[PDB]
């Protein structure tokens, strides 16, 4: 058994908050007396063409933030800007306060997402950052604000904020920095995504799990080249392997004592076959979303 | 975009503890003054095979028990066994205790399970109750007491608590009150699964998501009957459909403008043709494990 699983999501529950600005309402991630949210709040329907955001932020006051976490309504004491997030001064540390960091996480690295609308959690799901960077999310109007994170020992890493949906339906969004992912800008305007790629060193992550799993049909007696893999790789559109990925992989290689470039051999011949009606961890598909630690997690039980 | 989405875990994650007798650790559930986990902990490696738990519990005293939450080490005053459930009664009342409420959930329906190792969680993820009463979840050694719950408003509604592994590596478990969803029993014994059918209502609510999300190729401009629809169901294991399953998938009908037995049609092509090396929702199977209320959730935004 082999599941999306995502980190338990208590710690940020207890960070989320709802900030309206007029008829726009979104989520914020409260911490310490800093409440951080995308900066297109403070946009109205016609702002969001082509927001000159400095003008529009001095024309609002303290007053034009309604914050609420839960029931007690919290004044904003100061706002400023942070690239495209605002970070409103409040007067009440949050109590509930994780240990927490801010990370910038790379293209192919999975994360939680809490989905938030009006400052309520309504669910929990893992997503990867796509080598696009895009993600792929579950995400409705109003869900703008909601954060991805990872949790190490006990702390939590937050590396996402959502604020837009490209026109193909993937999501754009944020470091807590309020530095973008790729190429998009906070503008409602038609932005092309890169040609996106699948994440080869997770596809053999999640080829390793099936293995884990007793589930080693496509396994073949051959094995490969990094060179001779990357020539097949970049003609199905997957990522290059570099060594970087073959040492990542050898807990998983070591744990099932098949070498790197013989499960890269049994990729090759999956791209090239297809999977003749066969399914894969109960899937019909090759999964790129799971990590060789997300792999690892799974299959050694690692809590926080 | 739509994903299999968990509940929050945050009110379940305050109630996780660990529960130690002799070498065998596994969770136990905090609320209240009262902890709750499968009665198997009392086992021996050989009591396992043909427990008696009523003459191995009268051998236990309060002090063979070590519960922790967390660093806290919680006394054990008084002990007892409910169907295949140990409840240890503590000193202490669990200070994160939430609203909650003990349920017996129907074959098809789904929860959220927080799986845990040693009290402390891992991670959450969405599972069904099988229509033969085991769950396709995510578990190793030690994830025993770990809880399926369901959160309606502000009330978590447990009904799942983990026993054990199936021969097939599918999972059986009880409800709250210790009573084991399906003929499985808590003994290391060979134990038979039925025939497992695929979930007709939830493979509709899951084809009403796919059009709510613009994926409608599988449509045709045929309706069917109950009647007529049943016997495809019955040739391809799906369970039978009922007008009360009809009545159920009417806010997703009326969504858009779809009547369910002209959805049934688009399903009969689909298991008579297979789906051509076409996806429906990035996957290509059809996908049982999302309830009605589940697509209603995820397609409509309800929070908790």
């Amino acid at each position: 058994g082999f599941r999306k699983m995502a980190f338990p999501s208590g710690k940020v529950e207890g960070c989320m908050v709802q900030v309206t600005c007029g008829t726009t309402t979104l989520n914020g991630l409260w911490l310490d007396d800093v409440v951080y949210c995308p900066r297109h709040v403070i946009c109205t329907s016609e702002d969001m063409l082509n927001p000159n955001y400095e003008d529009l932020l001095i024309r609002k006051s303290n007053h034009n933030f309604l914050v609420q976490a839960g029931n007690v309504q919290l004044r904003v004491i100061g706002h400023s800007m942070q690239n495209c997030v605002l970070k409103l001064k409040v007067d009440t540390a949050n109590p509930k306060t994780p240990k927490y960091k801010f990370v910038r996480i790379q293209p192919g690295q999975t994360f939680s997402v809490l989905a938030c609308y009006n400052g309520s959690p309504s669910g929990v799901y893992q997503c990867a950052m796509r080598p696009n960077f895009t993600i792929k999310g579950s995400f409705l109007n109003g869900s703008c604000g909601s954060v991805g994170f990872n949790i190490d020992y006990d702390c939590v890493s937050f590396c996402y904020m959502h604020h837009m949906e490209l026109p193909t339906g993937v999501h754009a969004g944020t470091d807590l920095e309020g530095n973008f992912y790729g190429p998009f800008v906070d503008r409602q305007t038609a932005q092309a995504a890169g040609t996106d790629t699948t994440i080869t060193v997770n596809v053999l992550a999640w080829l390793y799990a099936a293995v884990i799993n007793g589930d080693r049909w496509f396994l073949n007696r051959f094995t490969t080249t990094l060179n001779d893999f990357n020539l097949v790789a970049m003609k199905y559109n997957y990522e290059p392997l570099t060594q970087d990925h073959v040492d990542i992989l050898g807990p998983l290689s070591a744990q099932t004592g098949i070498a790197v470039l013989d499960m890269c051999a049994s990729l090759k011949e999956l791209l090239q076959n297809g999977m003749n009606g066969r399914t894969i961890l109960g899937s019909a598909l090759l999964e790129d979303e799971f990590t060789p630690f997300d792999v690892v997690r799974q299959c050694s039980g690692v809590t926080f």
